[PDB]
Formats: C-alpha cells, sequence, structure tokens
C-alpha cells in the first residue's frame, strides 16, 4: 500500500521537520550534544525551522561572534585541503561561491542569498530545517528540487568534526554541486524514484545515497579523491578518508545498500567510484529497480508531481 508522499511543492509543509534528534535518536561523547548552554542556543535556530512555511523568506539570523569564528576556521582549514582531496566537479563552482554568494571568512552566508542564487543558477531552492531529517522526507524534497537545511552552526569547541549536520555541512558540502546543473538533474532524478515507494526500498535507495552523495570517493587519473559532503565538511573526516589507513571498498549497491550509516561517528568503511560519473550512473541504475508500481514526472510549470 503506497505510503503517503508529496505532490506538489507545499505539500512539503505537511508534517514537516521529522528530524532526528539528540537524547531520542542520537547520542555521542561531543559538545555539540552534551553541553547544555550551547543546546539552548540551538533551540533559536530549531523553532525558525518549526515556524517556516513554503513561500516565506528564509529568516535573517544574527550569528554570534563566537559563530562566525568557528565558520572562519571551518572555512578556511577546509579550503586549504580541497585542492589535494576534492574531486574536480566540486573545485570547479567554488569560485561562484565567493564572487556570487559572499562566502568569505569573516561572515556566515545567509539562505536566503544562497538560495537565490541556487535557483537561478538549477532551480533550486532551501528550506530551513530542525537537524537532520528522516531519510524519505529529504529524499522527497529533491524531486521538488528543495534542499533541507540546517540554519545553527557546530560547537566552537570542535571545529573538525560535530556528530549532526550543521550550516558549515550545507554550504560547504553541498551547495558547489547543487549549483552545477548536471548534478542538480541528477539529485532530482533520485528524489523522484523514492516517491511512494516501500519503506523498505526507500531505505535502500537512501542508504546507497548516503554512500556517495553523503560519503563517496571517486578516482581521478588514477588518484583516490573525495566528493561526499560529509568528508567535504569535516577537517578531519576528510583527510582522514585519503589518510591511507582508511578502509575503502568498490560502491556496489546490492552490497553498499545493506550497510548501516552511522550519522554520530565517523564511517567504518568508505565506497569508492572508479570516476564521478560511474558514480551518478550507478545510483540512477539502482534507483529503477526499486519495484514502485507506477512512474512520475515533475512539471515545473505548476510545480507538482505527474502521475
Ligand atoms: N560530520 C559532519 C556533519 C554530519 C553529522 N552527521 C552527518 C550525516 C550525513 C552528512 C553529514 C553529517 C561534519 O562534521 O561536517
Ligand atoms: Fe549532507
Amino acid at each position: 500500500n503506497i505510503p503517503w508522499y508529496p505532490k506538489k511543492i507545499s505539500d512539503l509543509d505537511k508534517c514537516a521537520n521529522r528530524v532526528l534528534m539528540y537524547g531520542s535518536d542520537l547520542d555521542a561523547d561531543h559538545p555539540g550534544f552534551k553541553d547544555n548552554v550551547y543546546r539552548k542556543r540551538r533551540k533559536y535556530f530549531a523553532d525558525l525551522a518549526m515556524n517556516y512555511k513554503h513561500g516565506d523568506p528564509i529568516p535573517e539570523i544574527e550569528f554570534t561572534e563566537e559563530e562566525i569564528k568557528t565558520w572562519g576556521t571551518v572555512y578556511r582549514e577546509l579550503n586549504k585541503l580541497y585542492p589535494t582531496h576534492a574531486c574536480r566537479e566540486y573545485l570547479k563552482n567554488l569560485p561562484l561561491l565567493t564572487k556570487y554568494c559572499g562566502y568569505r571568512e569573516d561572515n556566515i552566508p545567509q539562505l536566503e542569498d544562497v538560495s537565490r542564487f541556487l535557483k537561478e543558477r538549477t532551480g533550486f531552492t532551501i528550506r530551513p530545517v530542525a537537524g537532520y531529517l528522516s531519510p524519505r522526507d529529504f529524499l522527497a524534497g529533491l524531486a521538488f528540487r528543495v534542499f533541507h537545511c540546517t540554519q545553527y552552526v557546530r560547537h566552537s569547541s570542535d571545529p573538525l568534526y560535530t556528530p549532526e549536520p550543521d550550516t558549515c555541512h550545507e554550504l560547504l558540502g553541498h551547495v558547489p554541486l547543487l549549483a552545477e546543473p548536471s548534478f542538480a538533474q541528477f539529485s532530482q532524478e533520485i528524489g523522484l524514484a523514492s516517491l511512494g515507494a516501500s519503506d523498505e526500498a526507500v531505505q535502500k535507495l537512501a542508504t546507497c545515497y548516503f554512500f556517495t552523495v553523503e560519503f563517496g570517493l571517486c578516482k581521478q587519473e588514477g588518484q583516490l579523491r573525495v566528493y561526499g559532503a560529509g568528508l567535504l565538511s569535516s577537517i578531519s573526516e576528510l583527510k582522514h578518508s585519503l589518510s591511507g589507513s582508511a578502509k575503502v571498498k568498490p560502491f556496489d549497491p546490492k552490497v553498499t545498500c545493506k550497510q548501516e550509516c552511522l550519522i554520530t561517528t565517523f564511517q567504518e568503511v568508505y565506497f569508492v567510484s572508479e570516476s564521478f560519473e560511474e558514480a551518478k550512473e550507478k545510483m540512477r541504475e539502482f534507483a529503477k529497480t526499486i519495484k514502485r508500481p507506477f512512474g512520475v514526472k515533475y512539471n515545473p510549470y505548476t510545480q507538482s508531481v505527474q502521475i
């Protein structure tokens, strides 16, 4: 029996913010969970996300001097590593972000400005979210070219790694590729394939998504490079992935889809494709094997999904 799925872009208001939270589904010995004062600050961002309705501007945030300093460290340190660690497709759009989005060490990009930039480039827009979103709902968002983003900044004591996604993850891990027409098209295709598929089928697709677009590696002129958003936002996990001591295995959906997705620690294993194009291709073909009893298109003019 076909699970509920959104049919038009405003339907993303329905049961919004079904997110995984510390003290319910997440735990880790890390100050971003354990520092009570920091959790009280995080609730300011969460409330903003919970009251958002499609059509609203995204709330502009007054960040603390501490939060701005954290963004600065993350931005600066990651940019030193990208030239040697990131795949060329990721490197390509970095200068657009600085030139056309105001990415700077001394200022955190606002989600409203980034959404406007992305809409113009590939038609992607942003919706704010209170934490790690339910995988079904996150993939459903992509079908409308909607990327759900957190707005809080990770705990300042650990710029290197954080156990839930923060705004640095969205802005540095996802935005550069989302700015690329061919990648934005790929993203929506994966999202459309997920709509109304069984819980077991979505779990398998979402796991493969996690180990490719969140934590994926690819070969490039005989070398190992990274394209996964979750690595590209973590100073320490990014280095570790290419350190020579990480466990690395070929991406094979039928094996990979069984791996547990680790939200709050470094991964136990990373999966490699023979190239970045091969990664997208194997993902598209896997999405087609879902066994859904109907097909679906997106109509960008009505912003609705046609069966
Ligand atoms: N570890 C990531 C944030 C993160 C936590 N859990 C995740 C799951 C998927 C992608 C990213 C994440 C970072 O430090 O930037
Ligand atoms: Fe991500």
